[PDB]
């Protein structure tokens, strides 16, 4: 079974305001290997995010 | 089984205000590998996100 | 089983404001190896993120 190609030109400029930031929780992702087997068995997200702010954005006074 | 070609030119400029930000929770994603097998068995998302804010956007005084 | 190709030109400029930042929690990711086997069995995320802030963004006087 034939191998494929993945290419990712991820070009990012980030000037954002975030209180709490988490990355992805993807299970199976970017598989160009031919005849390969990926299993994710009973993956669970029970995570808790609590965020409190008075004010968040920019002023530009 | 022939392998495919995946290409992503993700070009992102981010100036946003976000209180709580979480990435994707995709199960199977971008599989160019020919004859490969991807199995996500019983994935569960029970995560809790709580967000509280006084004010969030920009002022531009 | 044929091996594939993965290439990532990650070009990130980051000037953002973040209180709490967590990386990704992806299970299986970027597999160019042909005939390889990846198994993630019962992965669980029980993490607790608590974030409190007075003010978060930029002033730009």
């Amino acid at each position: 079974p034939g191998g494929g190609k993945v290419q990712i030109i991820n070009k990012k400029l980030d000037l954002s305001n975030v209180q709490s930031k988490c990355g992805s929780k993807d299970n199976i992702k970017h598989v160009p290997g031919g005849g390969s087997v990926q299993i994710v068995y009973k993956p669970v997200d029970l995570s808790k995010v609590t965020s409190k702010c008075g004010s968040l954005g920019n002023i530009h006074h």
